[PDB]
């Protein structure tokens, strides 16, 4: 008699169907972040585990997260409305004065614009997703919805009329609108798809390196007892710092039992509704630079540089930070090093690095009128408001500019120039932002223990590329001499032009490697490395560790996501339980019909 | 200037994105029932907002469709215990946990109604929507609510619990080749109880003749300045098959007996706290029902010596002319005239009685005059299923027509019981024992809304016949004066099959299985009426209903306990979008 | 104010769980339930308290049994007699005027 059997098969078959209709249902997600930076638009395509529970709605693992595909780099959002008033406002938009007015006429010529590069992002978008899934989850993020981020860094935010946030109805308009053959359920709203501040992109990059590496989390690392008898909870995070093509960020833990000057203020990411609640509290040193960015430090660099009486001479600007053998005309325009050996200097308005700062140094525009000092910082740099454009960026008496590949004088001019000014740019007190006007400032008066990453393309270039040759040892911790040493012999190198090309070639028979246009002034920001260190060595808190990271190893060892805003930004929505699963499950795709 | 086309393009696509978007969904209410099983299609515009999720407009709820009647549940599993535990299941003791073998069985019986179901559903969505709302209702998912009334609650094993496992599996996988999203989940897709039904019809006629809304009708203020608000809301009687519910609002400024309750619709979590506070009283009576009152009527009228003389019971609630064989069996009137009365125990009036009055039921065994209660009503546990059932001494019941003896018989067997049936206590009623008592000790000015196939049917034949005036609005003579004429009519049989010929030769009407035995519920009607006549508050006004129309004069919906289901899960907003849109049917991806 | 007996009991019932250190923000046992949700009980101990006028019998309610619908368990937070961060309390709560010492 296996009726026994038979009959516990059949309770076990009704206790399988009953545990099914009272546990959590998991379903994959497919997220979209659209990187529009200044000179290019990218997705960003990510994976993440939904949960659906019985009478709790549906919520995200933020753990899963993953990014499975990084498009092709489009055009830069600028480069819409930059051809927009070159067709309808006339070419001479950039110099001459435009009644704003009038492009009203132009709105679905605009509408036109945004819709070619929306599409290109959209067909590229479905690229990544049918190549990376397969057809089970394909149901599975078919079904859900894929939300839509994008978010503008830099280059959008220098128009100053209606044009910006008008283009940002636009490509909402036609996110929103996604066309069905492809089945995908591309959707966002004004909370998701909107421009960000550097002082935003750095909290952002601050939250994507702290979950990436596991440091944040709803249970703190260590707790304590207040004056009240108040138990105080936190997590320990690692400090970030970003090095961009516009700025640079650095954003770190507040130091325990520090009490900040009445002017500046620690952001708290709980009180911003960047980490919920439950969330152990954070508060943080938030500071953007805008002359500190890749392109922003190259322009006023040269603008500071070849306007001091020690560099230049007769029409020619001898450059510490370029190579001996290099030279180029003398503007902060956009350098090209040709395969000739020579460098073409880009003249166009357009391609002026210093042109972010000269928009923002002008009289008929900002805070120039407002504050005395603000006019006075702006003078300081040869940029005299008053003055059009094209004059406001020229470098005066200059004729050509020569690498003399000296690392002290470049040190020296860094700190001088780009690192601690005689007359800093105005703080930036938004709430993203602490209040800070330097990096002297920071480190002086709100010095953490936090340990620090090191993040950006450029900042890696330039130790990776001390590395490749042998200069710095791969074990570098970043000791400051050790550094400077080793940038000094490889700055100390001569351009040598060779059939395939010019060549950086290192002094002592030490080997050489192909000069570019990526890697012609990386001296400077060698230099700028060795002036935040040594900034950062000064101060009375000292960071556990340095270290410079282009990717944070995962689980399996396999990095889940990259460095950057982008993780930072799905966090800060998909953490909100309640508005996530109303914003992105009942209103929905089905919310646009 | 073609600058304020483009203002206004850029100002209209503005307000696209921070305003709320409607959008149509469907809803479907399946009504299982004791005899049948049928699919309550519904229609409700949904509005999406930013920041703030998808809810329903709950005066959006509209009935597009009822459908067929299927087979009850209740088939399914006695099929399946014919087969599995044997054909003598009602009567001998069956050993439950060997029918743990046979579940794929009874999954298999539920396959197919299902499969009728969604059919059903199916088309009347494809008859009712346009093209552009099919679109809509496709993409939001269709939430479905599958209900069991009478005929799965009393077989008191793990059957029925295991059936709703299987319904819900089978609601939760639709055939994907007709693009409609079904789903449901346990909170959704359950049994309710007869005085649960009460409150939920209750709720149904309220809202859909706008008498329940967040702004109350009436307010007083307490000792501490504190606002203690109503609404107007109207009373229900629902005479269905198995059962007869009364729920109506407790009389203002009064507090009942303490021991019974009036039943708060906030606190049994039916209605949001944002809804003025409603204590009902609350009523479900099983002897009521058309199916039980019918046999329970003739197990006491047959077992009285008035009635039964020389193995004949002279019934006065039947036509004269009108004879049947001496059993509570189901009737089938025949084309030669005669009554077919069918013997087997699955089809006694007496059953659903007979099962609850029993020594296996531990409701019977809880309270002590439980037991007592029963015997006294000719339904005595302590005999088998069979003899307790059973009408003795007894071969044939002749109809007399006699209306008014009939209405007594209604009063001293269904009404004002000497000893009524044991009381129903549970959280949706209030603990009354008798219709007499209801009235007598908790009477409200509320007015009262009659319904029930049945009732209506005994109104409409009077008024068919001429004996009622159309404008008739409930006065207890006129009534009686009609019901007692047409109630004295002969049943003659016709080349054409058997007819009810009203005295005077005043018309005609066929004799059917359905009809024959209408004239109690006339009777009960006239006592109901004067039970109200005779409280110290009396309603306002009674009326007869079937459906409420819309503000555009058009059918919103029917009365009945669907639209108050649907309402209890829509008018709590954060849990129905997790529930209905987080969840959703994608809930039941792989 | 007055109390009824049936409250008396709730309250007698409280007063020993509070004294044997029984009742407390502190859970004896948390099981996990069906949806995969930590349900919290203290190990709450019963009364039977004999008084002059009646007798009352509180215990709490058995882990997974469901009670007749004819009868009710009186949940603690439900009547006000217990705040929300005392684990949940459910007991058969009864009160006999026959049973009273008188
Ligand atoms: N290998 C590199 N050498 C020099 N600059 C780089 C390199 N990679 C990225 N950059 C620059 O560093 C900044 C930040 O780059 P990324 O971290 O890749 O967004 C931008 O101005 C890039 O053009
Ligand atoms: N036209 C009718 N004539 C007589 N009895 C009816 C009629 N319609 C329904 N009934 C009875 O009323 C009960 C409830 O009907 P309903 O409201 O349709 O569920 C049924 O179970 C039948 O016993």
């Amino acid at each position: 008699a296996d009726t026994e059997k038979r009959i516990n098969v059949g309770k076990k078959h009704l206790q399988t169907l009953r545990n099914l209709e009272t546990r959590c249902h998991d379903s994959l997600q497919a997220l979209v972040v659209i990187d529009a930076g200044s000179s290019s638009t990218r997705t960003n395509v990510f994976l993440a585990k939904t949960r659906s529970c019985p009478n709790k709605g549906r919520s995200i693992d933020p753990d899963s997260i993953q990014l499975i595909g990084a498009g092709k780099r489009f055009a830069g959002l600028r480069v819409v409305l930059e051809e927009w008033l070159d067709t309808y406002a006339g070419k001479d938009w950039e110099s001459r004065p435009v009644d704003a007015r009038l492009l009203f006429q132009y709105v679905p010529q605009m509408h036109e614009g945004a819709k070619k590069l929306m599409q290109l992002l959209e067909e590229d978008t479905v690229a990544i997703l049918d190549s990376q899934l397969n057809e089970k989850q394909k149901v599975q993020v078919k079904a859900l919805g894929i939300p839509v981020m994008l978010c503008s860094t830099a280059g959008v935010r220098d128009f100053h009329e209606w044009y910006r946030d008008a283009l940002f109805v636009l490509l909402r308009h036609l996110i929103n609108n996604p066309s069905p053959a492809h089945g995908y359920k591309f959707f966002t709203n004004p909370f998701w798809t909107r421009p960000i501040t550097g002082a935003e992109e750095g909290l952002f990059a601050f939250i994507t390196l702290n979950h990436l590496s596991r440091r944040l989390g709803e249970d703190p690392a260590r707790c304590m007892i207040d004056e009240y008898g108040v138990k105080q909870c936190r997590n320990d995070l690692a400090g970030v710092v970003e090095v961009g093509g516009a700025s640079a960020q650095i954003v770190f833990p507040l130091q325990e039992g520090t009490v900040l000057p009445s002017s500046v203020r620690a952001v708290n990411l709980q009180r911003e509704r960047l980490l919920p609640e439950r969330y152990p509290s954070a508060d943080v040193v938030s500071v953007s630079f805008m002359q500190l960015g890749m392109a922003s430090s190259a322009g006023l660099f040269l603008k500071e540089l070849c306007s001091n009486d020690e560099f230049l001479q007769g029409g020619i600007c001898s450059n510490p930070c370029l190579f001996k053998g290099f030279q180029q005309s003398c503007s902060a325009g956009e350098v090209e090093v040709r395969p000739d050996g020579s460098a073409s200097v880009n003249e166009d308005v357009r391609k002026n690095r210093l042109k972010p700062l000269a928009t923002y140094c002008s009289v008929n525009n900002p805070e120039i009128s407002f504050k005395v000092t603000n006019e006075m910082q702006c003078r300081e740099n040869s940029i005299d408001p008053t003055k059009p454009l094209a004059e406001r960026m020229k470098i005066e008496n200059c004729s050509i500019i020569k690498g003399t590949g000296n690392f002290d004088k470049c040190v020296s001019q860094v700190e001088s120039i780009l690192v601690a000014p005689k007359l800093p740019l105005p703080a930036n007190i938004e709430a993203a932002s602490s209040g800070f006007e330097s990096v002297d400032q920071v480190f002086r008066f709100a010095s953490s223990t936090a340990p620090m990453i090191v993040t950006g393309g450029g900042m890696l270039a330039a130790i990776n590329t001390l590395k490749d040759h042998r200069l710095l040892r791969s074990d570098f911790s970043g000791d400051v001499e050790e550094l400077a040493e080793a940038a000094r012999e490889f700055c100390s190198s001569e351009v040598i032009i060779r059939t395939d090309g010019p060549v950086i070639q290192l002094p002592n028979a030490r080997g050489e490697q192909k000069l570019n246009s990526l890697n012609f002034d990386l001296c400077k920001t060698m230099a700028l490395t060795v002036s935040l260190l040594r900034h950062m060595a000064a101060g009375e808190n000292q960071p556990s560790f340095i270290k410079w990271e282009k990717s944070i190893a995962g689980p399996d060892g396999k990095p889940l996501a990259d460095l950057g805003w982008q993780v930072g930004v799905i966090l800060h929505h998909v953490l909100f339980t309640e508005e996530w699963g109303r914003n992105a499950y009942e209103a929905g795709y089905s919310h646009n019909l």
